[PDB]
């Protein structure tokens, strides 16, 4: 509105070119829906500083005589979390808006609201709320289990088909239930749910002594995502519910469907998401997602106390970045890199007489054989896994046969292969979202000149 100095021409085409940021930033706050097309960092930083400028720790006239007035010491800490200081949520409930921290609980709201659009574009069209929880995949299924311990206080067990991740077992001992855990059948090379072992044991326990059935999408192959049709009608009709790990499923569209399928035609109460494997951000956060949304409130009422709203910013500064579009170019990038880390491994495997094990129910992670490897003692299957991560690759973890883990008190047998006696040792790899066409490159050429190492030893 400076117009003594600037002529009122362009003055007029600056101030109207505003009204473009605006009119960006209205239609979020109205429909509460990611952008089509992502924002330009410019439309993003005005959005976020006017936020920020709402909390009352920012006020221009503000004076704090409480013990929890978003003070900050070093200017590094506050610049780099654009001025957010009071967290989201309040004492007795997370999903409350704060009465001090009026721009971090807008940010909170808009949060979540992306992230169910997200979550219905992705696949579970038919999911009703969602909230995001600062706290890894892990502790966020705890916090769906301390939640149906007040609803089912006569339950002790959780039903849980076997899948070799201590974050996700932990969840349950953590809580204080007792895990069951019912073992995969191997169908070919696929390890798949033990549907009538599973309802046998809920007739030999008891459905009011089952605390839930704790179900799992995502997983490393040969283990698939299980049979959540065929679960979630068991915990209809014995009304059991029904917790589904759905770690890194978001980015799989035949995932989704399953959990969408599987609430069509039985129960499934929650599923929990990892951000950080998911929407590609630091490692801390979650979402907790459900088709009763009186049942997701009670979850969200069930965290004391106030929250990070670190992982929250990240989300929205991400899928606000990338938009809709952006993301769904990430999914179809993820399904085109699944072919070619696939057939990459094929042509790999005829050359060192081994084979890629038929998983495809599992549209992740990939196998490959290392039958013709071992020497009984020579330790190959070990020194692979070393020498990959010498020649910096991650993310190939290798099983060997007879591994024995001790997690939480209980022995797992044929650890990281998800069953007591698998057939054979294998290479994990797999296809997540934001991996580029050099990794696999990278990876074949390294794993290929590691191969050759051990047969020339
Ligand atoms: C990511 C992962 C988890 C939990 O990971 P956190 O360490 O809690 O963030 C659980 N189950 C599976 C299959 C996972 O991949």
């Amino acid at each position: 509105a400076g117009e003594r100095l600037v002529s009122p021409a362009y003055v007029r085409q600056g101030c109207e070119a505003r009204r473009s940021h605006e009119h960006l930033i209205r239609l979020l706050l109205e429909k509460g829906k990611c952008p089509e097309n992502g924002w330009d960092e410019s439309t993003l930083e005005l959005f976020l500083h006017e936020l920020a400028i709402m909390d009352s720790n920012n006020f221009l006239g503000n004076c704090g005589v409480g013990e929890r007035e978003g003070r900050v010491a070093s200017a590094l800490v506050a610049r780099r979390h654009y001025r957010f200081i009071h967290g989201i949520g309040r004492s007795g409930d997370i999903s409350a808006v704060q009465p001090k921290a009026a721009g971090s609980s807008l940010l909170n709201k808009i949060t979540n609201s992306l992230v169910l659009d997200i979550i219905k574009l992705a696949g579970v069209h038919t999911v009703a709320n969602c909230f995001v929880v600062p706290m890894a995949t892990g502790m966020s299924l705890t916090l769906c289990f301390l939640t149906l311990r007040h609803k089912r206080p006569k339950a002790k067990y959780i039903i849980w088909p076997r899948i070799d991740q201590k974050s996700c077992f932990k969840s349950m001992i953590t809580a204080g239930f007792e895990p069951v855990v019912i073992e995969n059948v191997l169908e070919g090379d696929e390890l798949r749910t033990d549907l009538k072992a599973v309802e046998a044991k809920v007739q030999e326990l008891g459905p009011d002594c089952i605390l839930c059935i704790h179900s799992t999408t995502s997983c490393f192959a040969p283990r698939v995502p299980d049979r959540l049709e065929e679960l979630a009608v068991i915990c209809a009709n014995y009304d059991i519910p029904h917790i589904v790990n759905n770690a890194y499923g978001v980015q799989s569209s035949k995932c989704m469907h399953l959990i969408q399928q599987g609430a069509r035609v039985g129960r499934i109460d929650a599923f929990v998401q990892s951000l950080d494997k998911n929407f590609m951000v630091p490692v801390g956060g979650a979402i907790i997602a459900g088709f009763n949304d009186s049942f997701i409130q009670e979850i969200s009422k069930m965290y004391p106390g106030r929250a990070s709203a670190s992982p929250s910013l990240d989300v929205l500064i991400t899928l606000l970045s990338l938009g809709s579009n952006g993301y769904k170019k990430l999914l179809k990038e993820r399904k085109e890199m699944f072919s070619y880390l696939s057939n990459q491994i094929k042509k790999l495997s005829e050359a060192y007489n081994e084979r890629l094990l038929h998983t495809p129910h599992n549209p992740i992670s990939l196998a490959m054989t290392l039958k013709t490897l071992d020497e009984h003692r020579d330790k190959a299957v070990t020194q692979l896994g070393s020498m990959l991560f010498t020649r910096q690759v991650s993310g190939a973890r290798v099983v060997p046969l007879g591994s024995m883990q001790t997690v939480s008190g209980y022995t797992f047998r044929g650890f990281m292969s998800h069953t007591n006696n698998y057939p054979c040792a294998y290479l994990n790899a797999a296809s997540a979202i934001g991996m580029k066409m050099q990794d696999v490159d990278l990876f074949i050429k390294r794993l290929d000149r590691c191969l050759k190492a051990v047969r020339k030893e």
